[PDB]
């Protein structure tokens, strides 16, 4: 095609992300005339989401997805988007990221700095967390080998409810869990489906402790080589698969513990009032490294009221 483009994902091909990227690829190629076609690369087959944000950034990787939290790489204050419990929900992230000044200078600073344009934004579900032995109140994170994502927030969760953090890469979860290497992991229920934890995992705990979101981003080499109608083509396109992502995330999340129970997996509700103030020294801290842009953000965020009006 005229423009052969790439979308790396961590995500595999049993995916709500894949689905909604499939989606995606098929509206730019029939509304750019076939101009435009974008093969997938997903299972972190280019790197993981760190590595294909550089991608993006050098111009060798056209679309990928990222959280808004993962830009605390770059902007330690970004980190606010996942400490524990301080998003409340989806209607939040979307509020905290295009609404308030500390998210709209987020995204002048991703084109910017880090080589990359914000084309939309979907709910990626809420972690929840899976294990080998019941967790019936944080007593049995004690010493739980738990997988984390190599993200300084995840690992702040694990330290914080009293677990022992194994950080490793999406890729390396499920033989992880599989040979009990680790003792559980963390993730949104529709991730638990699409790398079928569930096989290799007897328990799952309603955490409810990090409320993920999901950016489609394009290189900016890439997109300012488009002429200004198929930029539209794509930026109308990555709306049209984010609200399309945020759907299935929300309709799994009303069909997924039935399913889950159904393969064999005993299903707790721990009393999460625990959960939530081991994080209290967490947020200390998180105020204490990233000083009064940090203090701003949190502001801003614990403004945002929760319903939807
Ligand atoms: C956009 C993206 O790649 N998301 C991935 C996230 C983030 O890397 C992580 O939350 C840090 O931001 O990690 C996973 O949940 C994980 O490894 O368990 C896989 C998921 O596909």
């Amino acid at each position: 095609a005229d423009y052969d483009l790439k979308f790396g994902m961590n995500a595999g091909t049993s995916s709500n992300e894949y689905k909604a990227a499939e989606m995606f690829a098929k509206e730019v190629k029939e509304k750019s005339q076939g101009k435009i076609e974008i093969s997938l690369y997903p299972s972190s087959q280019l790197g993981d989401d760190r590595a294909m944000l550089k991608q993006l950034k050098d111009g060798s990787l056209d679309f990928t997805f990222a959280e808004s939290a993962r830009f605390q790489l770059f902007y330690p204050e970004a980190a606010v988007f996942a400490l524990p419990y301080v998003i409340s929900n989806y209607n939040v992230a979307q509020k905290a990221l295009f609404d308030t000044e500390f998210g709209k200078d987020l995204i002048k600073k991703m084109d910017k700095d880090l080589g990359v344009t914000l084309l939309s934004q979907a709910y990626n579900g809420t972690r929840q967390t899976t294990s080998n032995r019941a967790i019936n109140s944080i007593a049995d994170m004690k010493g739980l080998k738990l997988r984390v994502p190599n993200a300084a927030t995840n690992l702040a969760y694990a330290k914080y409810v009293g677990a022992s953090p194994t950080p490793m890469a999406f890729s390396e979860v499920y033989l992880a869990l599989q040979t009990n290497a680790v003792d559980g992991q963390e993730n949104p229920l529709a991730a638990v489906q699409a790398q079928k934890f569930y096989e290799v995992q007897k328990f799952l705990a309603m955490t409810n402790h990090i409320l993920n979101d999901q950016l489609y981003l394009v290189s900016n080499e890439t997109y300012k080589e488009l002429p200004e109608d198929l930029q539209k083509v794509v930026k109308d396109a990555a709306e049209n698969a984010a609200k399309y992502h945020t759907k299935l995330f929300v309709d799994g999340e009303k069909d997924l513990v039935t399913f889950f129970e159904k393969q064999g997996v005993k299903i707790t509700h721990p009393d999460l009032v625990p959960f939530k103030e081991s994080m209290k020294p967490y947020y200390a801290e998180f105020v204490k490294q990233t000083g009064q842009k940090g203090e701003s953000a949190l502001k801003q965020i614990e403004a945002i009221n929760p319903h939807h009006h």
